[PDB]
């Protein structure tokens, strides 16, 4: 069907815990809720980014704009059902701004999933499993804290996956604090840690050795995002596997961490990576290459962590599961209804297209003035 | 809906023209027939092969074989709508036997595609274009034919894009040859050649030039499929596009040759590369690299062509077109319908799924007793 | 002589113990016994493949047909003797199928060796050894019952060095498994591992460490067979021998593999192979990029087995020594004679040919109706 | 049979022209005739070398002593028919010497084809061809004695392939000598080249260009015979393809050039290489590697050049031919037979073993004292 028009949302919703970044505490998260109309039915999407124009370059007020001014202009009086167009309309229209893009490509995928009756993980080709193990971020500040909290996950059968954010602290007051989670933990739970771009190489070259001594299965992204370099040689010489996140952005950069091996795994992220279509292209090259999948998060609402867990529900391996836990980060939620986390895995919704609803009174209420 | 069976039937097509290979000249094609069953609806698909076990090491005697024993049996009982585990499910179940995967595979996209009542095509994304320039290939064995041959496709305004088979003669005389058709032709019309492994290094590397000077477009398979290091230096030495036909099969293969460019295309085919989902993985991985997709055959019936053709609709660029000419090759259809060429390009069949369906009296006719 | 015919006849014989593959637990093998007659004289080959187009593309039905439809017209009328020609126009008219090829090579080297009253060792250029060290796959699935298999080797003289399956279970299971049987045999055996392509880059270059550490003295196909790179670096970084078996198959692969090092050993196997001079070559390539030979199986009966001796006693150096344990795993035999394990080696068999003649009786019992 | 004993003739044979090398004029070439005596029957070998340690560290006097105080000792008493054990031990015995170890295994395989009743050819695996095109050396020093004898080889159908000795005069001399020449056969011959490792790295980089412009088809060993790198970069830049000769000795070194295609061809040479195995062996990397194997000679007497014959008539590829005209620079003959050159092509003797037998009244005669 033709589109008729795609509404932009921003709404802000606070966090249970805050949010450290750079210089300032963010209390909440904002995400855009893109919504496209045609034939009278509605596709949902949601473009995030993490704490602002942080994590990316991107933020709820630029994917807003991009939407408003340059994507949504060009996609009016267009066939909806066409994705392969739109995704080439806009990439042909727009550089980068891949969360604005992911948005909309999101929605379409809703629109034309539900008009056909299927989830969009059927859509896609089907699904591999309905349920994926699911990681936990630890990142409280405190040890104490921190083992209470996993053991917690534990015992309620939640998660027994667990990522610990590193670099803020000393390296050696990070590796104790690791020493204690996995002391705590013992063989009930996996550890792995996320040193967000925190150390230079010869830092890591020291420490990742320590960690994986300690027990850590998994690092990601020990050093700046650029420094392929590094990530290859400290890759090639641990053999803790490595993550890459932040490294990875478009088609291009996939294929180039890919050429040498310069990580184990990547983090596949929707919103980071421009779309469905653009994140299978990458998991594709990830297979082709003798790379991991992971399932990433921008700390997405029910709405793009049900977006993500349709994609990640196809793909033929995911050997460290996902850390799809936005909508628990979340004060409250956006749709209608809630994911459900049981026995240590998140599971697909049921239903057509995403499986879930936007409660228009949740977005109402927190949509910024 | 559950599969409940699948059968094979090889069919034995004479060809308009013979068929020269090694030591043998063929008179005919011989395919592998595949219709799967569920739900009552029925999808077809196509197992191809040049020749016989010579342009690869299936050929339809194979095939039959391993769907009838290994793949069929496993499938059986299994949803036919999950795409994604019907391929996995026969990547682990059988080694290789590419063809023999991509003939179930069309077949279960085909019927999938139907029972929502869309064309594979716009199943699978959507279509960038409704029709794709298509090469002819000229390989009469002489100079004057072949440049009759060409006149006549290019003023019924059928074909201007020409494919010349090299290696058989000397390369002195290939080049006249080529030399030939081009002056005939002169701006009407572009030429591309196939050495179809003819040629060592140092023969490739002496007369590629003299062909590029001579006004060809395009080299396919000039040096032998394993010597992935030949290729890759005849690219970097020479200006016309090389394309690799052969030296393609799985994923991995491709990603090596895109790894340090060591073609400028890859020919994507269905049969070969194992299916759709495949063959769409091998041109994200060239997307990726900066590598050309082209659309190519195995000189396939209207069933194989129409599915290639569902998939090439579908992909953001083919700057060289596609070579889809199998049903022309043959001297009858196993189809209803026929496929349209009309000004140079060839037209996707409208309709459902593939758009064309068995005519079983033709089926039934050239089934090999 | 002139090549009268050549006859294909596909048996099935009980294997001892079930054969468990993907999905799918097989009770016996199937091979192609193939005879070729010229002179009056007929010499004897197999074609083997394990449990099916599993560890490879091709099958005992694929094998048969590639012989009857294609191998066998072509050869028939040709000179028996010149195997140089045999060779070269099987490769010429078809690609692949090296196992159907490799059937043909071994009978045709019985019947010309025959012919001239000399053992196949001897035709080639003389025995090195007329006994090779063989080692004994433990994959009983219980630790227990390995352990007691593998002393019971021992203590009856039969075998001392001991190849492991790993990958079905965990890693850290697999380690405990390997320390349990290295703890048991003590310094009276060693021990080898086949993960059988189980293990992704990362996985390997962890475990495999502490495989070394634990006692293993060889590593046998630890990743995936396309992923060379990943091959490569872990022969770089670990002391411990890694042994390439799937990654194998053409001359162009062994030279591939032997370019940069990417393993220390060479399985060499007759039927993935394509033949006596095929696996000679490869050898070849081989001793001159120092790589080592080890004498690999495919679970052949005894007259693949003596084959396959007839070529290893021939090499310079097997320090691995070799696996041909098949005749021992199969529950009868398809040979008049019987082949001899003793003091930890199995021997040549004596006389002209391969030394072992079709069991008629047999042959004609296990044919598949 | 047990070998009884090994005789060593050196024979120095008047040359029809003299042989320029450094700075003495040659009139003569000197062989090392062997004889292997095992059970009554005598098998014959050639120890070659031209012109003394000139083209090798090997001369007729290193030869024999080599032979008489080393490896005849360790082989006497051993099977002569083991040609694997009497290979090991020469290379475990002695280091290098490969022309001394290369006359007695020739020696061994006429030794042990005779007793078979066949020629060596048959017994290495049969015969690809049984006449191989010729290419004759123009090396009088003279550009119109070259033209007149080479018009003179074309006409009477002898030789339609030429080899051009350069190096000695300035690069344009030779420029404009072999301009000459090329015009002069105009399409009724080839021309190649052997700079005999005259030319710097940056000389043969302007000048093998004009070569190539002029006409030549091959360029043999441009460069001093360590320089590996400068033959790989001339080949990579080079359309005219490159052979080695000098270059190439051991297995190694074979493997060495290949790596990475340091050049385009290996010349073949039974008594550089050591023996008939060893040049299959080199034969097997460059037909693995891709490079092309051409028929080499030392300027061989008839029983060098029978025993050259019987190994390249079996090999599946001679694209330059051979240039195994020893026999007829030689003023005399120390062979009971000629070898016959008919056609363009030289053809391989009739017979079991080598074909031919020393007519021992000539070896007598030309026997140094
Ligand atoms: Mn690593
Ligand atoms: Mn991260
Ligand atoms: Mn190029
Ligand atoms: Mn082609
Ligand atoms: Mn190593
Ligand atoms: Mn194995
Ligand atoms: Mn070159
Ligand atoms: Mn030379």
């Amino acid at each position: 069907m033709k589109i008729e028009a795609i509404s932009t949302t921003i709404v802000d919703v606070p966090t249970r815990r805050p949010l450290q970044m750079s210089f300032t505490t963010v209390h909440k998260q904002s995400y855009v809720i893109v919504q496209v109309k045609a034939g009278g039915l509605v596709g949902i999407g949601e473009g995030g980014s993490v704490g602002g124009p942080t994590w990316g370059s991107e933020s709820a007020e630029t994917i807003k704009v991009i939407i408003d001014n340059y994507l949504a202009p060009l996609l009016v009086g267009k066939d909806a059902s066409n994705l392969s167009q739109a995704r080439v309309l806009m990439d042909r229209a727009v550089t980068g701004n891949l969360s604005a893009k992911a948005a909309i490509d999101i929605a379409l995928h809703d629109l034309k999933a539900r008009a056909l009756n299927l989830s969009i993980a059927d859509l896609i080709g089907g699904t591999m499993r309905t349920s994926i193990p699911i990681a936990w971020t630890l990142a409280s500040g405190d040890t104490a804290r921190d083992i209470d909290s996993a053991l917690e996950m534990i015992e309620t059968r939640r998660h027994n996956r667990f990522k610990v954010k590193l670099g803020a602290r000393t390296p050696a007051q990070d590796l104790e604090h690791i020493r204690s989670i996995v002391k705590a933990v013992g063989d009930r739970a996996s550890v792995r840690v996320d040193v967000n771009q925190g150390w230079d190489e010869q830092t890591a070259s020291i420490w990742i050795p320590r960690l994986e001594e300690a027990g850590v299965e998994l690092v990601e992204q020990p050093v700046p995002r650029a420094n392929f370099g590094a990530l290859r040689r400290l890759t090639e010489q641990n053999g803790v596997a490595i993550l890459a996140d932040e490294s990875l952005s478009s088609l291009s950069s996939a294929f180039e961490l890919a050429r040498d091996h310069a990580v184990d795994a990547f983090s596949l992220k929707l919103c980071n990576m421009g779309g469905i279509a653009n994140t299978l292209k990458v998991a594709a090259v990830a297979e082709a290459a003798g790379i991991s999948s992971y399932g990433g998060t921008m700390l997405d609402s029910t709405v793009g962590t049900a977006a993500a867990l349709h994609v990640y529900a196809t793909l033929p391996s995911l050997p460290y599961g996902c850390e799809l836990i936005g909508p628990w980060v979340l004060g409250d939620r956006l749709t209608q209804q809630d994911l459900e986390i049981k026995d240590f895995e998140v599971h697909l919704p049921l239903g057509s297209g995403l499986g879930v609803d936007l409660d228009h009174d949740k977005v109402r209420h927190y949509t910024r003035a």
